[PDB]
C-alpha cells in the first residue's frame, strides 16, 4: 500500500518527552508485546541517531496487558496534519442518539504502512529496572494507535468497509475518534445490539476482531435547598451560592434575599422568608434549570474540565472554553481509592466530551502531581490520554456545586 | 582494534553546513608531539591522513600530561558538536546498589580504548577534519580525519553505548543466567556459579567481546573486592557509602557548609536520622563562598547529633526479590522526615530523608503523604514495586483527614506503629454554625498608595473593635482580623469573614506556617473548644459584614 507523506508542524521538532518508570510486571508485559510486534513487523528497534521519545505504559483493559503510548506531544506537533489538512467531521446528530456504543477499532491502523519520514517521530522506550541495561528502543513502521494521524490516514479506508451497513442503515451514526467507532441508534435496545453485531461482522472481514445514552444526559443544574427553617448561615450560603451563579446566568437576581441579611445577627437565628425573597428564589430555581443563555462552542477553542471532590464518593465537573462560561456540568458517584474513582470521572468526562463535541479536554485536577502519575495508570482503560494539570480546588467552587 | 560492528548514520542538524574552523599557528614541540600521537594512531586506523577537497576543519592542539614529559592530542570539537544532531539520552539514571542482586561472583571488565575501538559512520568521518599545522604555518599542513568515535564529540558516548548493547545482545540471549550491567566503558558482571564455572564463563564473554574488537583485562588485571565505585563501597553481601570525614574547623566558610551538606547528604543514604535544615539554614543569604559563617547553636546542636550517627559504621544490604519491600518513617522535627527501607528487620537496603516544603501552609498529614509518594517513586525505580508502609499516624487520624480534605489523595497497603512523635490533626473546625456562640464579622482593608491597613470585627452581641496596621496587603489584612476575632472571643466562636484567601489557607488545617500571622492563628485555633468559619461575598450589604467593611477605611 502507498503511504501518506505525514509533516510536523513548520518549525518546531519531534517529541523529547521522557519516559516514566514502571513497575517490574508492566515492563515484562511490554517486553512480551513488543517482541511479538516486532516479529510481526510492526515496529523496529533503533539506533541513538533517533533523539525522540515519548511514553509507554502497560494498562490492563479483561485479564490481558495491553500497551498504551503516551502520543499527546505528537499529536499537538502534528495537529495540522489531523485536524485541518485531513480530519475527520463531527456529527451533531450523534449526541442526539437513544444508546451509543463504542468499538475498539485500534487493530485497524497495524495494516497501514507509516511514511518512512515520519518514523523516527514514534521512538518510545522500554525502561529496565535500576538501570540495568540502557532502555529498549522502537519506533513504528505503520500506523500507531494512539496518534492521531491513525484515523485521519486511514480515514478513506474506514469509509469504504462502513458504506454498505451505513447504506443499509441511514439512521445510524457512526463517527470514529481516534482508536474508536462511535455508533448511535434510536433503535429498541435490542435491534440496537443487534445492528452492533451486524456492524462486527463487516469489520470482522477487514481485520476488526459499553453502551451510551446521551439522552439520559442532562445538566447538574445548581440546587437551592428547600428547607423548613433558615437560619442566618443558610441565607448566607444561599446569597453566596446565588452571587456565583450570577457570574455565569444572566437573570439571577439577590436584592430580596439578602434583605433579610440586615444588621449584625448571631449565624444560628432563625429567620422568616419574605413574600419577595421566596418568589426571588423560585424565579432563580427556574433559570438554574436551564442552559446557560448566551454561551456557545467555539471550536477553534480548547475545551477545559474542572473536577471537585465532594465526599461521599460524589465528584462534580463543569465543562468550559471561557472560564465560568459552562458548556456542560455534571456529576460522577461511586473503592474507598480517590485516585480509582477519579480515573473513572476522567474517562467518563473524555467520552461524553468525544460524543458531544468530539474534542477532549484539558482538565484540571484536585491531586498532587506525583500522586496522579504514579497512580492513574492502575485504572486507567481508555485507549486515549486527555491533557491534564493540577489545581488545588477553591474552597468556595466545591461548595456551589454541591448536591 | 576497530569493531567490525555496523556503524550508526550520523548526519548534521538539518540547516547547517560541518565545521570549518581555522587552525591556530602552533609552537615546534606542540606540532613534534602532535605528527609523532597523529603517526601512531594512524598506524592502528583510527585516523586516515587526507587532503583537499576536504573543506572542514577543526582546530587541534597538544599538552603535556602532568608534570609527566607525554603529550596529548586535545581536539576542541565545540563546533562540530554545536552542528551535530541531537542524540537520544546515553542512560538516564545509574543503578543504585541497593537494587542490586546478591551475586555468589561477580568480575569488573573495563574496554580499553573504547571510543577508539568504534567505527565512524563512513559518510561523517570528513566533518572531523583536523590539520596539524607546518612549523610557523608557511607550507600546507597535514591532515586526517577520524574513522572511529572522537574524544569529546558529541555523539561518542551514545554510539559507543549502543554498540556494545548490540554486541552483549547474542550473549545474553544464550545466557540469561547471567547478569550484565552497561555503566560507562564499564561492564559490571555476575552470577551465583562457583568461581570455576564463573571464571570459565567469563573467559566466553571476553571471547565474545575479542571477537567484536573490544579488549578487556584478563584473570591477572582485573579488579578485587571490595570495588570503590561511584562514591559506594561494594562487598560480597553489604554495601555502603565510601568512608565520609567531617572536617574540624574554627570557622566555617560558605563553601565548608556547602561541602559539609553535600556529605551529610551522601551519608544518608544508609545513616539513619542525619540532619541538615540548621546547617542549610546558615546557608540562607547571599555571601561569597570564602565567608565565614558562626554556627548558631542549633547548627551546632545539630552537626553534633550528626557527629555521633556517622562514628561507628553502618552498612545495606541487597535486594532479594521473593521478599516484599517494607518502608518505615519518622517525623523527625520542624519539617523533617526520615525513612529506611528493609525487607527483614532491620537490615537496611537502604535510608533517606525528606524536608520539602509543599507552599507556605501544611500540616504533618500532608507531609507525611507527601514523603509516601516520594518513597513509592524512588522504590519503583530501583526495585520495580512499591513498599508496604509503616507510617507514625493512626488509621482514624488518616480517614478522618483524607474524607474531609479537598484534594483528591491516596497511599499504597499500610500500617501504623507506633513511633513517636505520631502525627495528628491538631484541631478541627466545626462543621455547623455553634449555637450559644458569638458570631464575629470580621474584615480587613489596606490603601494601595499607602501600604496603611485597618483590620477589625462587630459581633452580634455589640462589640466592635478595630486596630491599626503599617505597611500591610490587603490579604495581611484579612488575617489579621480573623486573629483578633480569635482572641477576643470565647473558647467557641462564629467567624463570618469575605476573604476566600483567608478561607482557603484556614479550611486546610495548616499546623505550620512561613507566616508569624498564621503561626499564632493556629496557636489560637488550638486553644479553642469549637471555631466555626463561614465566608460572604464582600460588598453585598450581608448581615454585619457591611458594618465592619465600613470601619475599616
Ligand atoms: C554497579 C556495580 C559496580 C561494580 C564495580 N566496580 C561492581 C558491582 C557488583 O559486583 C555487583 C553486581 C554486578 C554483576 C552488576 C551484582 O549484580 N550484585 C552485587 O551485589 N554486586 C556487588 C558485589 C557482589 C559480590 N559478589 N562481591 C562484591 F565485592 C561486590 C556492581
Ligand atoms: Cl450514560
Amino acid at each position: 500500500i502507498e503511504t501518506v507523506p505525514v509533516k510536523l508542524k513548520p518549525g518546531m521538532d519531534g517529541p523529547k518527552v521522557k519516559q516514566w518508570p514502571l513497575t517490574e510486571e508492566k515492563i515484562k508485559a511490554l517486553v512480551e508485546i513488543c517482541t511479538e510486534m516486532e516479529k510481526e513487523g510492526k515496529i523496529s528497534k533503533i539506533g541513538p541517531e533517533n533523539p525522540y521519545n515519548t511514553p509507554v505504559f502497560a494498562i490492563k483493559k479483561s485479564t490481558k496487558w495491553r500497551k498504551l503510548v503516551d502520543f499527546r506531544e505528537l499529536n499537538k506537533r502534528t495537529q495540522d496534519f489531523w485536524e485541518v489538512q485531513l480530519g475527520i467531521p463531527h456529527p451533531a446528530g450523534l449526541k442526539k442518539k437513544k444508546s451509543v456504543t463504542v468499538l475498539d477499532v485500534g487493530d485497524a491502523y497495524f495494516s497501514v504502512p507509516l511514511d518512512e519520514d515520519f518514523r523516527k517521530y514514534t521512538a518510545f522506550t522500554i525502561p529496565s529496572i535500576n538501570n540495568e541495561t540502557p532502555g529498549i528502543r522502537y519506533q513504528y513502521n505503520v500506523l500507531p494507535q494512539g496518534w492521531k494521524g491513525s484515523p485521519a490516514i486511514f480515514q478513506s479506508s474506514m469509509t469504504k468497509i462502513l458504506e454498505p451497513f451505513r447504506k443499509q442503515n441511514p439512521d445510524i451514526v457512526i463517527y470514529q475518534y481516534m482508536d474508536d467507532l462511535y455508533v448511535g441508534s434510536d433503535l429498541e435496545i435490542g435491534q440496537h445490539r443487534t445492528k452492533i453485531e451486524e456492524l462486527r461482522q463487516h469489520l470482522l472481514r477487514w481485520g476488526l476482531t459499553y453502551e451510551l445514552h446521551p439522552d439520559k444526559w442532562t445538566v447538574q443544574p445548581i440546587v437551592l435547598p428547600e428547607k423548613d427553617s433558615w437560619t442566618v448561615n443558610d441565607i448566607q450560603k444561599l446569597v453566596g451560592k446565588l452571587n456565583w451563579a450570577s457570574q455565569i446566568y444572566p437573570g439571577i437576581k439577590v436584592r430580596q434575599l439578602c434583605k433579610l441579611l440586615r444588621g449584625t445577627k448571631a449565624l444560628t437565628e432563625v429567620i422568616p422568608l419574605t413574600e419577595e425573597a421566596e418568589l426571588e428564589l423560585a424565579e432563580n430555581r427556574e433559570i438554574l434549570k436551564e442552559p446557560v443563555h448566551g454561551v456557545y462552542y467555539d471550536p477553534s477553542k480548547d475545551l477545559i474540565a474542572e473536577i471537585q471532590k465532594q465526599g461521599q464518593g460524589q465528584w462534580t465537573y463543569q465543562i468550559y472554553q471561557e472560564p465560568f462560561k459552562n458548556l456542560k456540568t455534571g456529576k460522577y458517584a461511586r473503592h474507598t481509592n480517590d485516585v480509582k474513582q477519579l480515573t473513572e470521572a476522567v474517562q467518563k468526562i473524555t467520552t461524553e466530551s468525544i460524543v458531544i463535541w468530539g474534542k477532549t479536554p484539558k482538565f484540571k485536577l484536585p491531586i498532587q502531581k506525583e500522586t496522579w502519575e504514579t497512580w492513574w495508570t492502575e485504572y486507567w482503560q481508555a485507549t486515549w490520554i486527555p491533557e491534564w494539570e493540577f489545581v488545588n480546588t477553591p474552597p468556595l467552587v466545591k461548595l456551589w456545586y454541591q448536591l
